[PDB]
RNA sequence: UCUUUGUCACCCUGCU
RNA sequence: AGUAGAAACAAGGGUGUUUUUUAU
């Protein structure tokens, strides 16, 4: 039965809106500004850094005058004489965290918060890129098909396999394997063993991750070199590279931001007397009522803005560019198309000029075709770059291959067929 | 019983 | 595992530096 787990979610949020019209009392933001999404953003990066043991040890060792380590805090946006200005400000750890509790009935709720870290690590990869990343561990750049979702802490809600990708799981066990063949005293010791059980734990999300018989074949050979090696590291690329056709379908949140929370709940829908579909028609069924705005900076086409937070909301970074194209109407792309720069504000560039808009937020909308495509003949001599598995590998690699572009999973319909 | 970490590079030693 | 045999090896010791800002 879902609607246990509805109950879960309704529980959480009506504990996250409590606390957040709390935080607004405390902060008085005008409702005009209540869509601004910048401001309501960093709103949300507070919380975020505002959980951290590691910060706890940071506060701990005391090594730099931090800012008040049990206080914490960054650049808040308010505006004067129609013009917008930049506020240093800073909220006290405990205190946040106890409006949490009596907005928890006492208790955390890490789920919805979690939730807005999905929100917050897809917006960056949709919206910014790490090549710079793999120049630190020296492969194609173009593998970045599978890098969705890379900005989550090692410690941020561990379901979220739902997002988190292959190439994730690949760098990061390359990593723990350079770190690795680092130190003998990484594996001597509790520690060790420890490690060991998250390593082959790793191992396991990625057995689940794929779903093909010599994959599994291949990655079960890796699981077996119980000591570091570097040919490993190898295998692992060659099969990415075969595995860059073999893909399916991963879970893609339609995650939204919060600041709907206010207008959200001025609307009517808590997630509790309905519970939710956060795929399917019900995300594009609350992409339209909904209002939002965006600080802007000009002789940058605001349109260019618009379409490029309007897609990373989407969080659709790896979908199919043709597809989007008939989905919203107009011809989208990565951001090499999408002129314009980051959707926040840097510090030393200057607000002074800065600018307003009431920013459209919507698009044009069963599954008519199968969208697709073989590859281009590049793609298998990625492969002349270079167990048995091998020969199967080339084997069907030659022949013909399903679909061209990354992935095309969406619960979409059309936004006048809200039934279906 | 499903709980690595806020990130990596350089020296030296050869029986004292 | 193996060398070896009244106790050992299967290497041993030091040096670095992180809160933001983003696309080839």
């Amino acid at each position: 039965n879902a609607t246990e787990i509805r109950a879960s979610v309704g529980k959480m949020i009506n504990g996250i809106g409590r606390f957040y019209i709390q935080m607004c009392t405390e902060l008085k933001l005008s409702d005009y500004e209540g869509r601004l999404i910048q401001n309501s953003l960093t709103i949300e990066r507070m919380v975020l850094s505002a959980f951290d043991e590691r910060r706890n040890r940071y506060l701990e060792e005391h090594p730099s005058a931090g800012k008040d380590p049990k206080k914490t805090g960054g650049p808040i946006y308010k505006r004067v004489d129609g013009k917008w200005m930049r506020e240093l400000v800073l909220y006290d750890k405990e205190e946040i965290r106890r409006i949490w509790r009596q907005a928890n009935n006492g208790d955390d709720a890490t789920a919805g918060l979690t939730h807005m870290m999905i929100w917050h690590s897809n917006l960056n990869d949709t919206t910014y890129q790490r090549t710079r990343a793999l120049v630190r561990t020296g492969m194609d750049p173009r593998m970045c098909s599978l890098m969705q979702g890379s900005t989550l802490p090692r410690r941020s809600g561990a379901a979220g396999a739902a997002v988190k990708g292959v190439g994730t799981m690949v760098m990061e066990l390359i990593r723990m394997i350079k770190r690795g063949i680092n130190d003998r005293n990484f594996w001597r010791g509790e520690n060790g063993r420890k490690t060991r059980s998250a390593y082959e734990r790793m191992c396991n999300i990625l057995k689940g991750k794929f779903q093909t018989a010599a994959q599994r074949a291949m990655m079960d050979q890796v699981r077996e070199s119980r000591n570091p090696g570097n040919a490993e590291i190898e295998d692992l690329i060659f099969s990415a590279r075969s595995a860059l056709i073999l893909r399916g379908s991963v879970a893609h949140k339609s995650c939204l931001p919060a600041c709907v929370y206010g207008p959200a709940v001025a609307s009517g829908y808590d997630f509790e007397k309905e519970g939710y579909s956060l795929v399917g028609i019900d995300p594009f069924k609350l992409l339209q009522n909904s209002q939002v705005y965006s600080l802007i900076r000009p002789n940058e086409n605001p349109a260019h803005k618009s379409q490029l937070v309007w897609m990373a909301c989407h969080s659709a970074a790896f979908e199919d560019l043709r597809l989007l194209s008939f989905i919203r109407g107009t011809k989208v792309s990565p951001r090499g198309k999408l002129s314009t720069r980051g959707v926040q504000i840097a510090s030393n560039e200057n607000m002074d000029t800065m600018e307003s808009s009431t920013l459209e937020l919507r698009s044009r909308y069963a599954f008519s075709v199968q969208r697709n495509l073989p590859f281009d003949k590049s793609t298998i001599m990625a492969a002349f770059t270079g167990s048995d598995m091998r020969a199967e590998i080339i084997r069907m690699m030659e022949g013909a291959k399903p679909e061209e572009v990354s992935f095309r999973g969406r619960g979409v319909f059309e936004l006048s067929d809200e039934k279906a």
